[PDB]
């Protein structure tokens, strides 16, 4: 399952160093849903966090990436 | 003694690999609620609840918290 394409529907200015900043209409790539409000993604070659409320996500497809990783998933394997 | 959360100290820096995991520096004071598996604990660092890899900490030595919850325990009550 490739990373999920999204487009910014509003401007966003990141508040911390972990967050992406982007303008309405920005092409975004989404690796993984982190929580209800947040995705891990990428904008213009930079990895960072993306607020869900500011984007529209392309769904012609995967649930693995669009749902947060579960505890049982994480703890079933050693850490990297 | 008794049922309190178990204290631990980070012996190595750790950067969380998923959104469920705590990140901490060597020497961090950690609080451990419940062993999740051999390699993982449910705990807390600096007010944030998350997962802590066993191999990165030293634990201060109930068995209740230091052993993973059993199936029979979990299935003995309804979901959830």
């Amino acid at each position: 399952s490739e990373p999920i394409e999204a487009i910014a529907k509003f401007d966003y200015v990141g508040r911390t160093a972990r967050e992406l900043s982007f303008k309405k209409g920005a092409s975004l790539l989404l690796y993984q849903r982190a929580s209800d409000d947040w995705w891990e993604g990428r904008h213009n070659g930079i990895d960072g966090l993306i607020p869900h409320q500011y984007i529209v996500v392309q769904d012609t497809e995967v649930v693995e990436r669009s749902s947060p990783k579960s505890e049982i998933e994480v703890i079933s394997e050693p850490p990297e």
